RNA sequence: GGUGAAAUACCACCCUGGCGCGGCUGGGGGCCUAACCCUCGGAUGGGGGGACAGCGCUUGGCGGGCAGUUUGACUGGGGCG
């Protein structure tokens, strides 16, 4: 609970394979926002399940909540 | 707020079902015609078929017409038992 509330997030594939999360806060710094993506990047790339069969990370996707949309590279 | 299993804004990811156009690729129906077959009926040019079917290889399958084997031992015979 102590994280649920010192900062957190969650995974959840919705329905037919989506998740949504927080990974850096709105104006918050560009270099945070890149950190906690990268993070998250990672716990999710860790929780794929072993029973994935070809191109695993699918749409990659970082826009805002009422705002702009476009996918990114979980990479560089 | 309100209603339920669910929130109601706009902006995300994604599925069900159908349309537009764009890469791939499968099916299919049309004369032609130069390879090719037959051609020509008294001439190397005309005629009829024409991409088929001939035909080379690879595929699958009917398949006695054929080939080569086999279809046991005991048991007061063999076999049948």
């Amino acid at each position: 609970i102590r994280e649920i509330k010192a900062g957190r997030i969650e995974f959840r594939n919705d329905k037919t394979g989506a998740i949504h999360a927080p990974v850096g806060k709105a104006s918050f710094p560009p270099e945070k926002l890149a950190d906690n993506i990268r993070a998250f990047i990672r716990a999710l790339e860790a929780h794929k399940p072993e029973g994935a069969k070809g191109t695993f990370l699918r749409s990659v996707y970082v826009t805002t909540t009422m705002g702009p949309s476009v996918r990114i590279n979980p990479h560089s």
